[PDB]
């Protein structure tokens, strides 16, 4: 069957996880681009064999897992090897997603993708929604979050695509820049619509 797909993104700091919960409360099922990554370097999966050959038997544990902490690393140390990893892990990964989508049951899907603007995935989603908030709220919340400088947080805006970038693409916008509560009502607004695109999307003679 054919799953209708909204995909979630939004900058650091923004609250993606939080807009992505209150969808699940609903009962969405939320696919995570950042698990689904993980989940194709798992134990037994097939991207270990190419990663061993290609980097050394060692990046495999006793027990068959990825010694994650010493790819990291190496790749550090490697710069052209991040490229070499990206490519084998990106097919994998464009499967494991349509896998999960096509296995979740919701009326329609929440995809959530930090990289969805940087990596032009709007192409693959029917709905795009942005978590928005001011620059100085990604800054204070990361920092707050992670104990860090304001500095190094710039340093990830700046490589991030903009804040105007990700509304030129977005079809609706919920702000997060209030307290942890204004998220409910518009999370349900927005929801209340998506099921009735989701229930019709398949024929729907006409354009919105
Ligand atoms: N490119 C990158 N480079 C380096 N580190 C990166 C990174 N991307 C992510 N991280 C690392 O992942 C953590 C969360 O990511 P994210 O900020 O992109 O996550 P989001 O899913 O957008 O946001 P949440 O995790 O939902 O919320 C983030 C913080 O804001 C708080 N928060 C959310 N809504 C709030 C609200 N309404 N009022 C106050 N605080 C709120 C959360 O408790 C949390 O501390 C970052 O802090 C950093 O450690």
């Amino acid at each position: 069957s054919l799953r209708y797909i909204v995909a979630l993104t939004g900058g650091i700091g923004s609250g993606k996880s939080t807009v992505a919960n209150a969808f699940a409360d609903l009962g969405i099922n939320v696919i995570d681009a950042d698990i689904i990554a993980r989940q194709v370097v798992e134990p037994g999966a097939p991207a270990l064999h190419a990663i061993a050959d290609h980097f050394g038997a060692n990046m495999i544990a006793a027990d068959g897992t990825l010694q994650r902490r010493a790819l990291r690393e190496r790749i550090f140390a490697n710069p052209e090897e991040k490229n070499w990893l990206n490519a084998l892990l990106h097919p994998l990964i464009q499967q494991e997603t349509q896998h999960q989508i096509q296995q979740a049951t919701s009326p329609y899907v929440l995809w959530v993708v930090p990289l969805l603007v940087e990596n032009s995935l709007y192409k693959k989603a029917n709905r795009v929604l942005v978590v928005d908030v001011s620059p100085e709220t990604q800054l204070k919340r990361t920092m707050q979050r992670d104990d860090v400088t304001r500095e190094h947080v710039e340093q990830i805006l700046a490589a991030q695509a903009t804040r105007e970038a990700r509304l030129a693409v977005a079809d609706d916008v919920i702000d997060n820049n209030g307290a942890p509560d204004a998220i409910a009502s518009d999370v349900a607004r927005l929801h209340a619509h998506y099921l009735q695109l989701a229930s019709q999307f398949v024929s729907q003679e006409k354009p919105e």
